[PDB]
């Protein structure tokens, strides 16, 4: 059975979604509004903990938490589902669908990255649609390998004399602090499978192994899939699945590149946040 | 003012040491006996985990902990001091004394690595001595930078397909899970103090950078002061300062050289173990 505290101020319903894990629809008695529940088999409040402190449109928020028997986290519907089920099979998103998608994921990794969040688990999986048209607002979901960043053990290491200090801390010092890089790689891969249904790094008709795919950073290019896709859009996934994490774009230089200066969907993206805002009166 | 708890135990005595930290003597009422207590100015109650649950005779025990105010940590008392104080001023300990004392470092060390502990930050200010005599144990003490070993999120990563996985993850695949070698360098950099009176790298007459000399593994060697150390005390050391953590001896390994198969030294470590020990009658 359900927990009685959740079952106190919901009511659940019929499964949305099913991991690995599994999301449902409940309504809130108080307001007879839908919700979602993701159900967690039992740093799941370390998840809470951090989901709560963020706050940014295209992330995810938490309504609602209960640690039973399982853990109960209730969220904001959303009713478009997963961005994986509009890429699985090959199917594509028009070049303009995912500049509008993955503008709003660059914002999203971009608060996170300002806030001392890395994600690290950027995938269509957890990318969730607001509605079932495709013009809509997307947030990110799923904190649970995600990390905080702070003052490291190397930083404290490095405020002594390193009389005693082994050589291979010395030289982690030239690459520390570039963790983050990891969401910037992982957007690059998801705005390419966008861009042309399929993966980049994959075992399908290869004998390069997968480690070795993506260590070279040689992705498989069909030029007949991307004959139909702008360069410039090609031009910011080969910026991003830059293998030296060093040299690699971030969120800041994504937003700044000539593919996404583009006035239209950045209007239609500020009039879907009007859209979802529904609040007080306001001076004047 | 001490904590009435503290006060309520013990009487408070002079300063034994003044790190930057302060070492006192006091006495336990309830037995008279002199113990010492360490005050650090306010992960301690971990550093405490930690030493609660390590049982070996060459590490440091707690009898006792205070959270005021300030941290106060009563242990035994090491009438010895550091072992930093017999090896500053060029001072050197005979080379059989080197031997006694390192083997017990090996041992603790090692006993640490089979309990996944990294000290990082073995020096001889973190080495007591139980004695004012030569021939005496030895424990290690100050667990405020260790770190415990365990399930790496770098693990996790590797069960998935690593269709997102940025290539910086894969390549550190390769050199994870040596971080326990850099407590190696530190006893390969605490023995060359021990057996020549001088630290190994040094900005004392040169112009390599002290960052130069360790990734490069060049140690300051001055003939006329090793003339007197035996080849096999000199080949251990440098089978510890190995830049690859790889290629690095262990633990296991050091224990296992020439150097250390001295029987004499051994016999020399069990009665001191003896002498140590006075508890209870045994079946037969
Ligand atoms: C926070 C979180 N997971 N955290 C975690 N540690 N997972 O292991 C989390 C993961 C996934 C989701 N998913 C949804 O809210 C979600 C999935 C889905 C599918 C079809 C339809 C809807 N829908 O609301 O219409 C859906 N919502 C929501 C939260
Ligand atoms: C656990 C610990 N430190 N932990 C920490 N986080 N430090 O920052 C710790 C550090 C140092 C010591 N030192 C001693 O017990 C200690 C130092 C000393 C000097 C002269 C004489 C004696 N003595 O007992 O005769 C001494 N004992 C004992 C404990």
């Amino acid at each position: 059975v359900y927990p009685k505290a959740l079952r106190d101020e919901y009511i659940m319903s019929k499964t949305l979604g099913s991991g690995a894990g599994e999301v449902k629809l409940a309504f809130e008695r108080k307001t007879c509004k839908k919700v979602a529940i993701k159900i967690i088999s039992k740093n799941v409040e370390t998840e809470i903990e951090i989901l709560k402190k963020l706050n940014h449109p295209c992330i995810i928020k938490i309504k609602n938490f209960f640690d039973a028997e399982d853990y109960y986290i209730v969220l904001e519907l959303m009713e478009g589902g997963e961005l994986f089920d509009k890429v699985v099979g090959n199917k594509r998103l028009k070049e303009a669908t995912c500049k509008l998608y993955f503008y709003q994921m660059l914002l999203a990794v971009q608060y996170l990255h300002e806030n001392g969040i890395i994600h690290r688990d950027l995938k269509p999986e957890n990318v969730l649609l607001s509605s079932q048209e495709e013009d809509c607002l997307i947030k990110i979901t799923d904190f649970g390998h995600s990390k905080i960043l702070g003052e490291t053990s190397l930083m404290r290491t490095l405020c002594g004399t390193p009389t005693y200090l082994a050589p291979e801390v010395l030289v982690s010092v030239g690459t520390a602090g570039y963790n983050r890089a990891v969401d910037c790689w992982s957007l690059g891969v998801i705005l390419f499978i966008c861009l042309s249904g399929y993966p980049p790094f994959s075992e399908h008709r290869t004998q390069v192994s997968l480690k070795d795919q993506i260590t070279s950073g040689k992705y498989n290019f069909i030029p007949e899939v991307w004959a139909e896709v702008s360069e410039k859009a090609l031009d910011l996934v080969k910026k991003l699945l830059v293998v030296d994490p060093k040299a690699r774009f971030t969120t800041e230089e994504a937003l700044r590149h000539p593919w996404l200066q583009d006035e239209d969907m950045k209007r239609k993206f500020q009039d879907l946040l009007s859209e979802e805002n529904e609040s007080t009166a306001l001076p004047q």
